[PDB]
């Protein structure tokens, strides 16, 4: 049974970890760092890591990337130290800061090579943030390509696209602390459901493993045509930055409020394949998720671009 970590790097990625705990994800262990001691402080993580106490004081990176970094760096040991023992860690920030901008991209090196399996889940910051925010988390996101094994990074911008119109700046921050634990949980849900293996793990790890930037896509319909619907709109989700054409790894998640029959996840899988328009070394795995009625639910990860 795998040993999955979830890691905040800086307010943003706190915050949302903070969410996914609410919330009640099971089977992970929550880590959170910050270079803020008290901000670090109101985090609900178990353990929590206070990077660059010598360089900063403890008073933050006030936005600066290069501080983060070198928080990070100096504090290598002790995020090591949390670290050890996990077989797939998940680093969550958003980008646009200093302390996830610049320290996250250290975080998931240091896990990589531990031998984990690591994921970035990361966020793009919103256009009323400012151009500025938004180069520095351009930057960033490069930086998180390199350092981990598969990044997912999740424009907050798209976020509009699916709230209501009345939704306050608040609840916007409130939607990318739930769409970063819907992509922590959706990614999680491939290695295993209920303390039930999955996909097999090894070949979840060669799929994801060195890709850099990746795609990920989560689907929802019901009724007549349901698996192909909810296969199409993964495929075409509003929060996606390119199409999964190409792809030549595809991870793939089919979840009812019934054990799905192996056809009817085929249907949904064809459906990804042919718009690969290239052969696709493709897994899927099927779930049970009692609370669902009619909708089935795809989740797909697609990798090698
Ligand atoms: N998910 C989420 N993102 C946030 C929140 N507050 C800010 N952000 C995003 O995270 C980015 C980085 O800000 P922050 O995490 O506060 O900076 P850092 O602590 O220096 O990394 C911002 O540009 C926002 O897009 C929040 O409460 N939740």
């Amino acid at each position: 049974m795998a040993t999955l970590k979830v890691i905040g790097v800086g307010g943003g990625g706190n915050n949302a970890v903070n969410a996914m705990i609410d919330h009640g994800m099971n089977n992970v262990e929550f880590i959170a760092i910050n270079t803020d001691g008290q901000a670090l402080n109101l985090s609900k993580a178990e353990s929590k890591i206070q990077i660059g106490e010598k360089l900063t004081r403890g008073l933050g990176a006030g936005a600066n990337p290069e501080i983060g970094k070198k928080a990070a760096e100096e504090s290598r040991e002790q995020i090591e130290d949390a670290i050890q023992g996990a077989d797939m860690v998940f680093v969550t920030s958003g980008m646009g800061g200093g302390t996830g901008t610049g320290a996250a991209p250290v975080v998931a090196k240091i896990a990589k090579e531990m031998g984990a399996l690591t994921v970035g889940v990361v966020t793009r910051p919103f256009s009323f943030e400012g151009r500025k925010r938004q180069t520095q988390a351009a930057a960033g996101v490069e930086a998180m390509k390199a350092a981990v094994d598969t990044l997912i990074v999740i424009p907050n911008d798209r976020l509009l696209d699916i709230v209501d119109k009345s939704t306050p700046m608040m609840e916007a921050f409130k939607e990318a602390d739930n769409v970063l634990r819907q992509g922590v949980q959706g990614i999680s849900d491939l290695i295993a459901v209920s303390g039930e293996v999955n996909l097999d793990f090894a070949d979840v790890k060669t799929i994801m493993s060195n890709q850099g930037s990746a795609l990920m896509g989560i689907g929802v319909s019901s009724g007549e045509n349901r698996a192909v619907e909810a296969a199409k709109k993964a495929i075409s989700s509003p929060l996606l930055e390119t199409s999964i054409v190409g792809a030549q790894g595809v991870l793939m998640n089919i979840t009812g409020g019934e054990s799905l029959s192996l056809f009817e996840a085929q249907e949904a899988a064809d459906i990804v394949q042919d718009a690969a328009d290239e052969d696709v070394n493709m897994i899927f795995g099927t779930v049970i998720n009692p609370e669902l009625q009619d909708e089935i639910v795809v989740t797909v990860i697609a990798t090698g671009f």
